[PDB]
This record gives C-alpha cells, sequence and structure tokens, in this order.
C-alpha cells in the first residue's frame, strides 16, 4: 500500500496483538451472550452462609419448579457473581478499541494526516527519481523534462521542509499516544491481574430470597469460569507483550531526541557535507523511515544538499547551451575578436569551456559564479568582462589566468563585489574599472593593489574620482594609455602628471577640467589627447604643446571654445584634429600650417565659411562639416586629391562646384539636408563611388543625367 | 478518497462516534431479540401491591406449570416493564441513523453534492498544477500545453467563482444540520438521563391476572437490566462527547461569519495584495479547507489574484509572440527605418527586445505597460510611440533611454496618463504631444518641464492651444522644427515668435490664425512656413517677409485668399510655394519673377488663365493646376525642360498642344477629369515615359498609334 513504510516493527506487532485481542474479545462476547448461565442449586444445611457439603442412595427433593431455578440463577448471577467474570470480554473489547484508536489517531487526525500524506508522497517521488540514481552512482546528458522535474522536486522539497519545521505536531501526538498506551497497559495489567483470581467455577450466593424459593444460600456453578480464566490468562500475556513493546517504543523515543536528525552518514561517506540537520517534526519522520528502511532516507538526502542543486543547475545550463547552439551566439566586437557575451544567465555553462577558439568572454549579471578549472582548456581567451559580476576563482584557474590573461573589464556598484584575486594577475596589460572607487572617504585602498600589475599599460578608470589617486600616479611610470571618464565630476591634477613620462594617451572624457592642465606640458611622449566635455573655455595652452614632439591626435570635441588659437601654427605634426560640438565662428588660416592633417573634422559647429587656403593642406583625407552654416564650398577645397570622406549635412549649400570629378579618392560623401536645386554633371566621374558613398535626398537625385544613375546602379550590384 | 479534505476533525470524530453508537445499537438489538426474558415468580404474601418478603428448609409450591410462568413473564414484560428497558437499542439505532443522515445530507443532497464535487475537482486541479508551484517558488520557459492549461484553469476558476457567490446554500445546509445535531443531542441527553433510572433488575408487576394463574402480584427479574444500564451509560457518555463536538462546531461557525473570508494573511505576506475577499458559499469552503489543510487554500489562492493572471498573460504572450513572429512583423515607416507597431496588446513581449535591428517602437492602447531593463538590450531603437499608454520604467532602463533615445510619441486625453519621467530623457530630439494639455486655469504647468530638455529639436504640440505656453516660448530659442496643430482652435502670439532666433519650421496647421501674425516677421531664419486651414483672408504682409532671406518653402493652402499681392516679386527665394484650395481669380505676373521655384502648386483655385511669364520658370519641377478653369496652356510654359510633375485634374481642356513632345525630363503628368478627345502622336517619343507616369482615360488611351504602346509595355516590366 502506501503507509506501510510509516509503521515500524513495533507498530505492526502492536497491530497484530490488537487483532488477536479483538478476536479474544469477540469470542468471549459470543460465549457470554450465547450461554453465560450460572447453574445454582440450594443446599439444605447452612454453615455460616456456606453449604456444609457433608439402603441405596436416592436423589434430594427440593420441590423447586424450573422457573424458580431460573430466577435463582438470574439473581445469583446479577448479585453474587463478580463483575469481572461477567464483563471481561466487554472490557477487553473496549481496551482493544481504545488501543486501535490511539494507534490510528495521528493517521486519522487531519492536522497530522495531511502532513503525513504530504511527507509520504514527497518521499515516494524523491525515492524513484532517476536524478537520485545518478547522484548515488556518482556518490553526462539528461533530458530536459527530467531536469525540469528534478528542479521542481527540489523546489517543492525545500518549500515543504521550510513549512514543516515549525509544526512540531506529529511528534507530539505520537509521543502522547504512546504515553497513553503505556499508562493504559499499566492500569490494565494491574487490575486484570488483581481481579483474575476472582473468577472461579464454584460460587456461593446468599441472595436473601426466602419468600420466593424457601432457601437462603445456594451452591452455584459457572460453566464458563475455566474458559474465561484461560482466556483472561491469554489476554494478560498479550497485554504483557503489548506493554513491553510500548515500553520499548518509549525508550526509543526518549533516548535520541527525535526532534534532531543526524544526517551524518551520507555526508561523511558520500562526502555530501552540505546537508544541514533538519528541525523538529521532520527528524521524527526520517527516524521512522530509518526504522523501516534507511535507503529511503538516503535517497531523500540528496534533495536537501546545495551541491546537488548546483550541479543540477549546471547540467540544466549544459543541456540548454550546446556547443553548436553556443557557437551561434559568438559575436565579434569592434576589435575583431571572438566575443561570447552572457546576459542574465543563472551561471556559467560548462559547455562554454569547450570552445578553444574563444577569445573574448563577457559576463553580465550572473549571480555568484565560480570560474571552473575548465577555463584552462581554452587557449585563445584574452578578454574577460565582468559587468556587475562577482566571479570566484579556483587554484589551477587562477594560475592559468596569471599565465594567459590579457584584458579585464569590470563594472561594480559596490567594492565588495570586485574580485579578490584581481591583483594576482601580474600579466594583465589593460584594466577597465568603470565602477565607483569612491569608498567611505578612503585613500583608494581598494585599488591600492594596482601597483601589483607590473605590465599594466592601459587604464580605464570611470568612477567619478575627485582627484587622481596616488596609486595611479605610481603605476603611471610604465603606463602607455591613461583614460579617465569622470562623468562631469570636477577633477584636479595639482601637479600630479609630470611623474608619468611614458604615457601615449591622456584621454580625459568628461573630467570637467575647464582648463588644460599645466602638467600635460611635461608629457612630451603623449600622442593622443582627448578632452571631451571638460568645459574648456580657453585652449591657448597650445602655446606649450610644441615641446611635445609626438602630438598627432589632438581631440577637443564636445567643448565650448570661441576662437582657435594662432598657436596651432606652432604645431606641425598634427594628424587628427577634432573640434566638433563647439561654438567657433572664425577658422584661422594658421591652422593649415599643420600640413599633416588626415582626419580633420569640424562638424556641428557655428562655422560660417571655409578658408580658401585649405588647398595648401594636400595631405587631408577626411573632412566632415555636417551641421554648419557654410554657405558655399570654396573651389580650393577640391584641390586636394587624397580626400576620402566629406560629410556636408544640414548645411545651407545652394551650389556645388562641378570639379567633383577631380577627386578619385572621394569614397563617401554626405549632402542630406542641404538646399541643393541641381547636382554637378561630373559627379559620376569618380571610379570609386557606391550607393552608400552618396548620401543625398531622392527629390534632387534625378536632376543629374540618368546615365550616371544607371552607371552607379550597375556598379552597386556587388 | 476525495472528500476527506472536506471533512474537518469534528466531522470524522462524529462519524466515528456514530459508528460506535451504531455498534451499541446493534449489540443491544441482538441482545434483546436473542434473549430479553423477564423471569417472574409470584409472591404469596402481598403488602399494598408489593411482595412482602417476610425443620430443614423446603421449596415453595406455586402449583404453576411452565406455560403459566411464560404467560406471566410475557404479561409483566409487556405491561409492567418500562418502555425504555425494552426499546433502548431501537431508540439508539434511530438516533444514530438520524445523526448519520444529518451529517451526510449535504454530501447526498444533489443540489449541494454537485457544487461540492465541482469545487473539490477544481481545488484538486489547482493544488498540483505547476503554475502554482512556480507562483509559490517566486512567492523562464514554460511549456505551451502547461500555459494553455493554466489559462483554461484560470478562466474556469473565475467562472466557478461567479457561479458560486450567488448560491449561499451549502453554508445554510451545514448550519441547519449542525443546529439539528445540537438540539437532538440536547433532547437525547435530557430524556435518556431522565429515564435511565427506569431500568433495574428487580421489578414488581401487579398485572391483574387471577382467572388464569391465581396470583395477583409477581416479583420479576430482568437479567439484561444491568447490561442495558451499563450500555446506556456508555451511550450517554458517547452522546455527551458528540454534543460537545457539535457545540464546538456551532461556536466555530457562529464567531467567524464564514460567509466572508479574510484572505489577507497570504495577500499581506506574499505581496499578492490584489486578492478580493470571496463572498458566501465560497468563503465557507475555504474555511473548511483551512480546517483540513491551509496549503490547499494557499495553492488555490493564486488563481484568484489579478497579478497571477497578468503574469500568465505575459508568459503566454512571450510563448506566442515568438522572435520570428516579431522579426517578420517589422515594417518600414515613412522615414525609412525599421518600425514595429503594437495595437491593443496586453503587454510588451520580452522577445520584442531581442530584435537588435529594431529602430522604431509603436505602442497603442497597451494598459499598464512596464518597460523592463532588457530594453537596454536593444541598440538601434531611436523612436518611442506611447499611444494612450502609461509607461512605467525602472532606473537602468530609464538611464538607457536617457542615453539612447531620439524621438518620443505619446497620445493622451488626461494630464496624468503621460509619463512623469519624460523630462528625464536628456538626449531626446523629437517630441510628439497629441493630447489635451489645456488644464484647469493653469499656464500649462505639466509641459513646464520642457525647459529640462535642452537637446530637443522638434516639438509637435497638438492640444488646441489658446495661448502659447511661456515654457514653449523660452525653449524655442534652440528649437528647429516646431509644428503646432490646434484643430481650428484660436491661437494668439502677442510677440511670442520673437524669442526664437534659429527656428526653421513653423507649421501652424488649424490654429485659426485668420490673419498672418505680426510676430513672425522677426524670424528671418525660418525656411519652411505653413498656414494650412488657418482661415486667412489677405496676405498683403509679404513686404514684411523680405527680412526672411532663407524663406523658401512658404505654404498657404487650405485657405481663402481673395488675390495674390504684387509683393511676391520683391522676394526671389521661393522654391516651394503653395496656395491650394483657395479662391484667387488671377495670378499676377510678378509672382513668376522668382526663377528658383521647384514645387509651386496652385490646385483647387478659381483661376481663369495662366500668364505667359509662367514659361520663364525653367527651374520648376512639380506644378499642380488641378481643379482650375484654365482653358488653354501657354506654349511658352512647355518650353522649359526641367519640369518633373504636371498634375491636371478637373480643368477645361479640349486639346493638348503638340509641343509637349520636346519634353524629355517630364516624369509624370495627369489628365484625369478633362474632356479631352485626342492624344498627339509625338507624345510617344520620350526617353523616360512609362504607363504609371501617364495615366489617362482608357477610351482616350486608344487614340494613339499602337506601335509605341507595345514598346512601352515591353519596357514596363523593368
Amino acid at each position: 500500500p502506501a503507509y506501510r513504510i510509516l509503521k515500524p516493527w513495533w507498530d505492526v506487532f502492536t497491530d497484530y496483538i490488537s487483532i488477536v485481542m479483538l478476536m479474544i474479545a469477540v469470542f468471549g462476547g459470543t460465549l457470554q451472550v450465547t450461554q453465560d448461565k450460572m447453574i445454582c442449586l440450594p443446599c439444605k444445611w447452612v454453615t455460616k452462609d456456606s453449604c456444609n457439603d457433608s439402603t441405596g442412595p436416592t436423589g434430594i427433593k427440593y420441590d423447586l419448579d424450573r422457573h424458580q431455578y431460573n430466577y435463582v440463577d438470574a439473581v445469583c448471577y446479577e448479585n453474587r457473581l463478580h463483575w469481572f467474570a461477567k464483563y471481561f470480554p466487554y472490557l477487553v473489547l473496549l481496551h482493544t478499541l481504545i488501543f486501535l484508536a490511539c494507534s490510528n489517531f495521528w493517521f486519522k487526525f487531519p492536522r497530522t494526516s495531511s502532513k503525513l500524506e504530504h511527507f509520504v508522497s514527497i518521499l515516494l517521488k524523491c525515492f524513484d527519481s532517476p536524478w537520485t540514481t545518478r547522484a548515488l552512482s556518482e556518490t553526462g546528458v539528461l533530458d530536459k523534462k527530467e531536469g525540469e522535474q528534478a528542479k521542481a522536486l527540489f523546489e517543492k522539497v525545500k518549500k515543504f521542509r521550510t513549512h514543516v519545521e515549525e509544526g512540531d505536531i506529529v511528534y507530539r501526538l505520537y509521543m502522547r499516544q504512546t504515553i497513553i498506551k503505556v499508562i493504559k497497559f499499566a492500569l490494565i495489567i494491574c487490575y486484570t491481574v488483581y481481579y483474575v483470581h476472582n473468577i472461579k467455577f464454584d460460587v456461593d450466593c446468599t441472595v436473601d430470597i426466602e419468600s420466593l424459593t424457601g432457601y437462603r444460600t445456594y451452591r452455584c456453578a459457572h460453566p464458563l469460569a475455566t474458559l474465561f480464566k484461560i482466556l483472561a490468562s491469554f489476554y494478560i500475556s498479550l497485554v504483557i507483550f503489548y506493554g513491553l513493546i510500548c515500553m520499548y517504543t518509549l525508550w526509543w523515543m526518549l533516548r535520541r531526541s527525535l526532534k534532531k536528525y543526524s544526517f551524518e552518514s551520507i555526508r561523511e561517506e558520500s562526502s555530501y557535507s552540505d546537508i544541514p540537520d533538519v528541525k523538529n517534526d521532520f527528524a521524527f519522520m526520517l527516524h521512522l523511515i530509518d526504522q523501516y528502511d534507511p535507503l529511503y532516507s538516503k535517497r531523500f538526502a540528496v534533495f536537501l544538499s546545495e551541491v546537488s542543486e548546483n550541479k543540477l543547475r549546471q547540467l540544466n545550463l549544459n543541456n540548454e547551451w550546446t556547443l553548436d547552439k553556443l557557437r551561434q551566439r559568438l559575436t565579434k566586437n569592434a576589435q575583431d575578436k571572438l566575443e561570447l557575451h552572457l546576459f542574465m544567465l543563472s551561471g556559467i555553462p560548462d559547455t562554454v569551456f569547450d570552445l578553444v577558439e574563444l577569445e573574448v568572454l563577457k559576463l553580465e549579471l550572473i549571480p555568484d559564479v565560480t570560474i571552473p578549472p575548465s577555463i584552462a582548456q581554452l587557449t585563445g581567451l584574452k578578454e574577460l568582462w565582468l559587468y556587475h559580476t562577482a566571479a570566484k576563482i579556483e587554484a589551477p584557474a587562477l594560475a592559468f589566468l596569471r599565465e594567459n590573461l590579457r584584458a579585464l573589464h569590470i563594472k561594480f556598484t559596490d567594492i565588495k563585489e570586485i574580485p579578490l584575486w584581481i591583483y594576482s594577475l601580474k600579466t594583465l596589460e589593460e584594466l577597465h574599472l568603470t565602477g565607483n572607487l569612491s569608498a567611505e572617504n578612503n585613500r583608494y585602498i581598494v585599488i591600492d593593489g594596482l601597483r601589483e600589475l607590473k605590465r599594466l599599460k592601459v587604464l580605464r578608470l570611470k568612477s567619478n574620482l575627485s582627484k587622481l589617486p596616488q596609486v595611479v600616479t605610481d603605476v603611471g611610470v610604465h603606463l602607455q594609455k591613461l583614460s579617465i571618464n569622470n562623468e562631469g565630476t570636477k577633477l584636479i591634477v595639482l601637479n600630479s602628471l609630470k611623474k608619468m613620462v611614458n604615457l601615449t594617451e591622456l584621454e580625459l572624457i568628461r573630467c570637467d577640467l575647464e582648463r588644460i592642465p599645466h602638467s600635460i606640458f611635461s608629457l612630451h611622449n603623449l600622442q593622443e589627447i582627448d578632452l571631451k566635455d571638460n568645459n574648456l573655455k580657453t585652449i591657448e595652452e597650445i602655446i606649450s604643446f610644441q615641446h611635445l614632439h609626438r602630438l598627432t591626435c589632438l581631440k577637443l570635441w564636445y567643448n565650448h571654445i570661441a576662437y582657435i588659437p594662432i598657436q596651432i601654427g606652432n604645431l606641425t605634426n598634427l594628424e587628427r584634429l577634432y573640434l566638433n560640438r563647439n561654438k567657433i565662428e572664425k577658422i584661422p588660416t594658421q591652422l593649415f600650417y599643420c600640413r599633416k592633417l588626415r582626419y580633420l573634422d569640424l562638424s556641428h559647429n557655428n562655422l560660417t565659411f571655409l578658408p580658401a587656403d585649405i588647398g595648401l593642406l594636400q595631405n587631408l583625407q577626411n573632412l566632415a562639416v555636417t551641421a554648419n552654416r557654410i554657405e558655399a564650398l570654396p573651389p580650393e577645397l577640391f584641390q586636394c586629391r587624397k580626400l576620402r570622406a566629406l560629410h556636408l549635412g544640414n548645411n545651407v549649400l545652394q551650389s556645388l562646384p562641378s570639379r567633383v570629378g577631380e577627386l578619385t579618392n572621394l569614397t563617401q560623401i554626405e549632402l542630406r539636408g542641404n538646399r541643393l536645386e541641381c547636382l554637378p554633371v561630373e559627379l559620376g566621374e569618380c571610379p570609386l563611388l557606391k550607393r552608400s558613398g552618396l548620401v543625398v535626398e531622392e527629390d534632387l537625385f534625378s536632376t543629374l543625367p540618368p546615365e550616371v544613375k544607371e552607371r552607379l546602379w550597375r556598379a552597386d550590384k556587388e
């Protein structure tokens, strides 16, 4: 059936003893009801209310009719026969019924019956699940339905365990009913042994009946006395055994503290040490199961272990993300390297470590992930991005990283979630800290270990830092690229950059400087300068940039500057100048003294006209003047032949010179938003020009001869 | 079974008490039928109808044979034995049957039996459904069959709830049967305790039998009197326990108002506060289940919460609106970018945010729309359309929109139903308000937050403005394209356009101007101006538009202007001129002085003829003369070769000049509605001519020679 596992050997022994006692009770009751007469005979001679018992023999004449004998039998039976001899079977029946009631009370009381049914259903479901079979076998691939069933079983087992530990009702009812059984056995044995000698075959009744029969005392015989006596002896022996069993049950329930379950055997033998001991009302059920069969408890033990749940989740992720299905999700970043980005995953699948070709791994919002040593299988992995991810490392994996790690990007909201092994990677070249290093008024101790990286070359601090850290200044002695994104927070250098003399990039995006630092003049090794959104008003510091012999990538876009300084003519080695999103009205001629410009870009600025000496800069390749008040392009703009990109959008350009055919290198040109009424007929005289190379509105697209349109459409096939 | 959950502990206790009372009844009945004799003996000496009880002892001779004894036994048993002694087992059987019948009445009465069966079936189905398991686990991917089953179960649970709250029948029957049990217990205890003293071993019967026996009174013995007495005491104890249990049931049902279920503990702990209290005949069943097991009620409670229904809708939407369905459902908008339109959907599927190529999102009539942080997964999204939707957005998604959102479209009728985080979108470029911002005696306070967004370029207020809000005046100094549509509502400026200095588009559609405002003159930087449906009468203010040297797209259609002023010739920059749907009798020649017109259109006008100066517009591309009484077309007009479109509908034309054949750039021309009858042959010679461009009547199309029609059709494929 179903509840056979919930009854220990003593319970079934008591059940069978109760059945035998019920048979005794019904046999005695049938005996009494069918015939329990008391055959009484008056005796002539009386010796203190007792019969004296003092040619051929002859019978004794009593002159009593049959009905008088029946009456004296009835009176002597009701009055002078001991109540035990008359009511033994009924007392046995009542005691057996009470024993059965107190044995089955917890099975029938709904408050505990529901809990028992829930526990047995859960135990049966957890006993036969193949996940338990696999876990016991281990002491590769499982079906999705099986994994989902195991996950649901884990969840409901945990919820049931949480719900049950506060009950403490099944154990209380079991203990109370066992106490009732023990005390009932004590009383039954005492009174039955005391009164069993009170039943006998021959009895004497002096019932005081003279006016109806004529004799006072009667010698009476009870035919069932011997049978009732042997039945009482049998019932006494049965109750003795029942009481011994109940005493054993009490001793078992009072010498173990059954509210606490050990659960140590499996966790010390199978090494499943992460199984906490259960509280009251659940240790009792497990003890009962142990008394029935320890294997059920052993198989149910796996569902309470965190290791089992964790490896179940890992197997679920392995099934969900196969190798072929995961190579599909591989993507390429801007740097053209294989990138695997995990988003909102429950963890790191172990199948991702089979991709030897993996090069970039990005982890974003995965909770409490431990990088398994299987990462040692990978070879080409160089970038690891942990955005809001706390990753814990193992010993072989940490050494593998310290040997073969190149890049690391981490974003964090609190310091406590940053890796504690980040400093152990002494070969990391580039680091990207986009968290919030401003702890509780600390001197950036959380990054004080940045000096450990002796091969650190790129820094990407974006943490709203109020000032450049001492540790950063120390580590910048061998730093190639320094990038600070202060998000508009005011930053003060205060003579802190001259320590670094090997920096090549000094990106200062949103540092809110408002002034070009005076220490940047000491970094003659700087080549790329970016000052986006620093609220810079005066940029006359170009008067000191000529000492920097490698200044070639001066970028000053997204700023508020009025007039370009003449000191630009001081510099000569400028290759990429960017001054977009500014308010500049006049373009100086001396700016063109830098004949090495390649990617000059002046777009979204309050410009008015293009100087006619731009042809003097024949090395120009790109020039984007989108969103500017440029009335017309001067012809000298087309003197250059090396120009490639030319973006003139949202500009008031009424006319376009026909000499566009002079430039063969003009690849992409953008003229959307301009006030053009007709297009040059030499626009098609460019061998290298595709559909994406021309960006104009359709309405004016047909004003040119259709032949060049057909040529362009023919060249746009592939 | 199945109804064990519907029987509290008192019900099963009363069932077992009834079983034991039935055992007492059958035992007493078998005793009485098998032997209920009364052994009577006549007594010689009588003292007031009662036996007096006044060498060797000898028996007493009554001279009665056995049959006389049997007769007196029968007579005394029938007449002078108390009816209780004879009929105790039968009364016990009757009471037990009545108790069982009143306990099982509701289970056997079909009217409540069907309701109970349906309720227990629904409760069992909702107990083990994995949807409840997930809901309780949360306090990913769900199978389609499981979701469909959950939706069907939700619907049938709601239907059953609607069906049951009107019943109020099961509770009435339960209360009535408990009252019956209590009153029956009261009567039973009263009469049974009163009459239990009437059963006794020794009785005296004065039965008046003299002619048959010769003795008057008899002393009789009732052998079963003591057994019936102890049985009656046992039955009285059982009835006492039964009555106490019924009293407890009455107290439980009369101090809780079981018609109303609190349902608040789960809804206050699990945050499922949206669970309305159930009414009568359904709260009672929940109370019964709680008395059996609260877990069944807790698991069934999820189907009664609106939150569970909403999240099941969301899950079914995600399972239904698959990634491929949304990918295929993407369209191309008029702006030539990927767009997705959601109409009356219950929510936004999470697979929508998996289309990284999506660029425009349209939402209409989506109630309680929540933007998840997973919208940050989208990257190409640039425009948001919130038509009558109150959008709730979290912090990370709000930052994502603050960084990567270009345009916004919202439709509303009330102030409150617009998002309150609109001003948190810093990078917004376009705004589309199509509501009613005219609140109760306010200076448009709600839109006063527009000063926060300094990056806005396009504003599309449509709220039937009466006075231009001061916020719009202050914010228009950096605005590019302002479109206002009041749907005929009066608009007043009072020097409100002078604040702007850089605006270019001033669409004032249906603003009920009725006169050209005098504040528009200061906006010399305007390039596009439209005054459609503004009830204008005279436009002689062109002399004040000479300050506008960038005005090239003046639009004045859907108005009623008597005549065109001669001041049009003073301007020369007109490129797109519109005076459609007006009543102008003649076009002055000075208007043709502007040679750079390209999209001049005068349709639905009361024109008589066109001056030959129209032939000097060699730069005109599209000209629409539909619904004009132009009897003849000047030959000078056809001399131009830059015409692109000539739309002629509902005009007085009797023939077409043969000089149209010299046109080679004529892309399209329409002659619908005209009473033409002949098509000149030279029309068939044009490098760019297809069937779509030239649409005329089918009958008139057959008048030209066919040898060119076949050639054109052969080139009509591609």
